[PDB]
């Protein structure tokens, strides 16, 4: 219901911020508004910086082994779900939140088909894709402004989904 559809949406707009912000493009009113109705926030995120967000560059306790197959690994992943990674380097962070994005609005449609075991299996994945890859990632961003508030939001939603677990 509310909270599926709610969780999609900012898994979904948080995603799309990245892209416009590591393409250099301006971020489209649409976008701001909806983390705007959260409050005021600044957006002035540098290209350079955004294009370094990335899970194998921002996790310094990532062994070199795993760093030079971690797109691999993070491909593996999305290809069990029947994701592609758009443009970007599979660990990106808008890859990792759109990937997030997918799996919820898949469980819109299962929560209301009343499918109870392919429902707890698409949230047992997606806490699974947050605690190997999305959590740790974020756990390493620099502070800023948006990048806090996806902090905030990864850490709740995997709370949330522990819960429901």
């Amino acid at each position: 219901g509310a909270m599926t559809i709610g969780r999609a949406k900012v898994y979904a707009t948080l995603s799309k911020i990245f892209y416009h912000l590591f393409y250099d493009e301006a971020i489209p009113k649409d976008c701001r508004e909806i983390i705007e109705k959260f409050g005021e926030i600044d957006f002035n995120l540098r290209s350079v910086l955004v294009r370094e967000l990335r899970g194998s560059v921002l996790i310094k306790d990532m062994p070199q082994s795993l760093a030079e197959v971690y797109e691999s690994v993070m491909k593996d992943f999305y290809e069990r779900y029947g994701f592609q990674a758009s443009e970007l380097h599979a660990d990106h962070i808008a890859v990792e939140l759109a990937f997030m994005s997918k799996l919820v609005e898949r469980e819109i449609s299962l929560a209301q088909q009343m499918k109870e075991e392919e429902l707890y299996k698409i949230r047992a994945a997606q806490h699974r894709f947050i605690k190997a890859h999305l959590q740790p990632l974020v756990k390493n961003l620099p502070s800023a402004p948006l990048l806090n508030f996806v902090r905030d939001f990864v850490r709740e939603d995997a709370k949330y989904l522990y819960s429901s677990l």
